[PDB]
């Protein structure tokens, strides 16, 4: 009869692509891209996400918060990342300033990406080196405190002097105050009002001039002083005067200087910052909810699937990433019993087959150590950096959008290639193991095996399920049907 | 006598190299480099180019249809990329512009980089909003219409008042028009004259006050009022004004301030521009040229080949990619009749030959779609952002210049890599077909043969024409020849 | 007796990894990591590296080289690396400048970044050319020469006219003129003094206004008149003036416009820049030392190994690049004499061993090509951007350090996946050699040869060291042993 070994055959009902061969019909296969579904945002599964400076606080917008109001003075919790859920953020507790007109409008966003947030204990200029000497911090008639009595901002001191007349000008110096790896954030102003007033508080009628220096550029403010637009994002009714804002940051080993007259309003407390952390764009928080990750898109997601296939955005977290078409993985063998390597008996005695376990069970593991290589491809990390804000200025804007398109294609382009050789060396692979199983077979049949060159080999005794099992399990000789077993090595 | 299979040794005529076998001779290659020829600038293959910004306008600059100058209303039409083959843009039929002290030179070039331009049906700020009620547009005697009557601009409105005084200042706001996707951009200017021309106009004789606050910066302006540069880029002879010039943008949900004192020349008609195309910069177009991809460097040229060596420049189109040294591909087999694998017969009967075919096609199909997939490696694409301009500032220029730089070199060191894959690759597939077809001949040559283990077989009969066209075509008996064919699987 | 053929087992000393097998015990390995140790900054073993901008002169800082001032005008060498050993260079040779109050104080650090500085032989702006035109240069009673002579800047003119008086404004125009692809440098500045000197020198009691703008954007300047910082780096004692200061850049093509009052400081001589070069961060040179590449965080490091494991840092040379965890390639076989592919003979003649040299040299050689392949992977070179500084804005640093995060930890892991598929592509070769080695054995049995089919033959004598070398040699008989030889092709 006529013994050999090999794969079975099967109803084909995927189709995959490799390099050599073009397109093979496969058994099974393992799809590695999905559709995601739309979810509402919510905490990650590794850690708090930030979408308000200070939950705890009440009636306290992030504007307030940031500039240190009072009844505003909660604390900052930590978290790993953060929502942008504001791109035009208000005021409503304290003197009205005219936010819309110099840059301190996004300050809340500028304190969202960061791990430690801190306020400073000391304060940024000390009041005793002033040019004029006597100089005291006005109470406002407005920003009164939790029980009513009259109260400061709390980072921006009204500052008074001792003479009134007009002066000719004062420079000062800041320096770096925080730590080593710590970024510094102050805010200075200045005051606006009527023509009468000031001749009043200041001893002047004609608008001022200021000139700030720093690390990122100049500035200079000669506010009207005069017609205001309408009043608003304020606490107080039929007010006067108006402010006007400015805010720098600073590193390690800097300094920035500023050149004022009459009617400056100078720096307070200033912040300290550490832990770049990355921002989604999206909405608040939505109670006991739990994602993998977060999509500035789909919003809150899981990841059943290393790859998907839909929109691209941002994301944060443990998420798949963006891929053009959809991609299949060969599962099983090419198309045309229990397992798929088998041997065969064909003969007078019918046709009667087995099948190899440990064999059968090697492919698959390979095939499942390949799987989990390319899933390792979607863990690029370990460095964070700074980032920026959104609404800065298009020229930069537009050279982070480049930055990661550049990155998304590419990484693409890498999955696509992996998957077509991954296929390739599958399907070699099975050919390289039905040729491993002749050798097997041919060691334990005897000097008077007639084999057929293809893999079958011709033998001159029948065989039945013992014959199969015992081939199988390995312990078959020859001698036990009659044939001679081979010449020992010891003449 | 003596019958086995290989390939056909020939002449080798290149070196190829791998990363192990070093530099192996072959008898063919395909080159995959070449050097391009220069060429005049022209329409793409696959669609229109844009040079000029109305074609069908006659005697208006780049600058005047941007201005929405009289006489220079055309149709915009729509392309897919663009030149820029002016650094310098230059107008000629308005009152005159101090286009060089401010930032308005390059707004051709700005407008030029979106596929989608459209004038607005409205206008930026309500006419009747002003805080003076009665406000007019001032025809000007210069800047006359087809006809010859006096006109105004069309996106720049001199505005008058009611009163004749010195005034504090007023404050306005601008808000985003267009829609969703489209990016806005307006004009606004001032007025600058001799002394006693303003008292008779505006009722002033010192310079003014303008302040300009947008998503870009901060922009203050106090022109001199008096000596005056020569008259040029003008229609208009013996004029003892100029203008002041500024161009903001805005995208969705944005907003912007403008205070202004005496004198304001105030904002018109706007720009909705969409879908930005890449641009490139080089000379005017030429007429009835069609060229494959456009190289900033050689001009238009065609892509007879993936690859190419020379001078990197940017380039727009279906185009080769740098790639830093010549590079082949192995196009046959290892040096030392019809086609290359094939069986022969050795004997007293001479030495005769055979060729297969249907394996030696096998060899050229592989090659060739290996080719493929490496010249696929070209189009990387799908993902367009908005980009810059060239003349912004030195910092934003060289970032993107770097971002170039390292895009490139990546890509040429890959292209390397995957080459000498593909070659090592070739070479053992070679050697794999040489093996696969020992098989096939010992399948139907019986028991009796007495191979001689190094692809060549022994047996005891003489073979002519009909024993080598036989077996090459498959059809072959021992038992037509005398010997014994195979032992039955029935016993 | 039995002759065969294989490798030699061994104790396993370490473990590699793979993709489908795991973890791999073998007999030897290679370290492709190391840690660096710390060590002074000296000279590239490539070329000379800049540290100080003029080390043939004595007595100057790097300020006062940049300025031209007299007894500082040597020679400036050529260099292919600078250092950045001052974040705030000093100058101490002539009268003040209020540095710390525009942007001029980073100009040493701006010419560090340039292979080729030239100073010009000519004059940015002719001086018979302005509004006024008895114009001269004021000598200073301080900037004295080396004699002691009274003597000017050499690059920044005190400029005086015939008038003295009130004056509207003038504005100037200024061209590129240094060559093609040049960088052209030039600095200008404005005089401040007290009220009573500026109208016995000028005319004028309050402050003027001057204007700048060039391809980088507005400058507006009206100083302060009056109350002065304290008096510092200068030469001079006693002085009640101080100077202000702007610098400005040009390319090919490119212009710039000035407007002024009285008391403007106008531009001279002017530097020319080319080459761009990179820099690094540090110490100044130390003495008598030569490394192989410059590393930021530990400095003159050499290279033994092509990776290297610890922090990461900019670096400029021939030096290692950044890699995540430790790595080892084999460098043997599989673990369980003089090489590893041996025979070997057992029967009742004890057992005999030997080995095989020719074979076991081509598997060193392919480990050793393959070694080399990876190692060039760190040779990414061949085009240098123009880079930027350190100090000039949050937003652009960032973007630069996300630039090289992203490159690096892309490099990162596609080494790691490189060094994978080498191990997989190693410990598959073994077993192909191992069964080549098999049918070179058989070639040369003859026709009685009873193959074990695991790689093992039984033959009907016994063989001694004689039998061994005679197979290793290759000429080896079964005649002369007393065995049919086989059936001659000619019948
Ligand atoms: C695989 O997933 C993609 C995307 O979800 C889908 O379009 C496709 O029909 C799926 N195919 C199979 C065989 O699962
Ligand atoms: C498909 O792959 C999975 C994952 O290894 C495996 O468990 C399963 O058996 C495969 N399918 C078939 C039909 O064997
Ligand atoms: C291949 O093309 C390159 C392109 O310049 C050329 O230098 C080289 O000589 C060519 N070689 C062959 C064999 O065609
Ligand atoms: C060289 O390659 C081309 C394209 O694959 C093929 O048509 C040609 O036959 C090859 N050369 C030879 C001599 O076969
Ligand atoms: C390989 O080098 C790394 C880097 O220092 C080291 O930690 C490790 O111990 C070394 N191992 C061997 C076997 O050389
Ligand atoms: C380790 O590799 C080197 C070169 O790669 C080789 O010279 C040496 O013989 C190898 N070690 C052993 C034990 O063979």
């Amino acid at each position: 009869d006529k013994i050999c070994a090999g794969v079975a055959s099967g109803k084909g009902t995927h189709r995959v692509e490799t390099i050599t061969k073009g397109e093979v019909l496969v058994t099974n296969a393992i799809n590695m891209t999905h559709t995601p579904t739309s979810g509402p945002f919510g905490d990650l599964k590794t850690g708090n996400v930030r979408d308000k400076l200070c939950p705890t606080c009440t009636g306290c917008t992030d504007m307030d918060v940031a500039l240190m109001t009072p009844t505003c003075n909660g604390v900052i919790p930590e978290a790993i990342a953060a929502i942008q859920h504001e791109n035009r953020p208000l005021q409503s507790k304290c003197n009205p300033i005219l936010h819309d007109l110099g840059n301190t409008r996004q300050l809340p966003n500028l304190l969202r990406k960061y791990k430690k947030i801190r306020k400073s204990s000391g304060i940024a200029f000390p009041l005793a080196s002033y040019a004029d000497q006597p100089v005291i911090s006005n109470p406002s008639g407005n920003c009164r405190d939790g029980n009513g009595v009259e109260s400061e901002f709390g980072s921006l001191l009204w500052l008074t002097g001792n003479t009134k007349g007009a002066i000719t000008g004062e420079t000062i110096t800041i320096t770096h105050q925080c730590n080593n790896d710590e970024v510094m954030v102050l805010v200075w102003g200045a005051w606006a009002d009527l023509s009468a007033t000031m001749n009043t508080i200041y001893g002047v009628t004609t608008p001022q001039t200021y000139v700030s220096n720093f690390p990122s550029g100049r500035f200079s403010m000669s506010p009207f002083l005069g017609n205001f637009p309408a009043l608003a994002e304020t606490e107080a009714t039929t007010a006067t005067g108006r402010i006007y804002l400015r805010m720098e940051v600073l590193e390690s080993g800097q300094r920035g200087t500023i050149q004022y007259q009459r009617g400056f309003m100078g720096p307070g407390k200033f912040w300290c910052l550490s832990e770049p952390i990355p921002v989604v764009k999206g909405a608040v928080k939505t109670n006991g909810a739990v994602s993998d990750c977060l999509h500035e898109v789909y919003g809150g997601i899981s990841k059943p699937t290393p790859f998907y296939t839909g929109n691209r955005g941002k994301s944060v977290g443990n998420c798949p990433k963006w891929v053009r078409k959809p991609l299949l993985v060969v599962n099983g063998t090419k198309a045309r019993i229990a397992g798929w390597h088998g041997y065969s008996s064909t003969g007078d005695h019918g046709t009667k087959v087995a099948a190899d376990l440990v064999s059968t069970q090697k492919a698959m593991d390979a095939i499942t150590a390949r799987i989990n290589n390319m899933n390792k491809m979607t863990e690029r990390a370990f460095s964070v950096t700074d980032s920026t804000m959104q609404e800065i200025q298009k020229e930069i804007k537009d050279l982070d959008k480049k930055i990661d398109d550049v990155r998304a294609d590419e990484t693409a382009a890498q999955i696509e290639m992996i998957v077509l050789l991954e296929n390739e060396n599958i399907i070699n692979a099975e050919d390289e193991h039905v040729h491993a199983l002749k050798q097997k077979l041919t060691k334990m049949l005897g000097p008077s095996a007639q084999d057929m060159g293809d893999g079958c080999f011709i033998v001159d005794h029948q065989c039945k399920e013992d014959c199969l099992r015992e081939i199988v399990s390995g312990n078959y000789t020859p001698s036990k049907y009659g044939m001679d077993e081979f010449k020992s090595p010891i003449i």
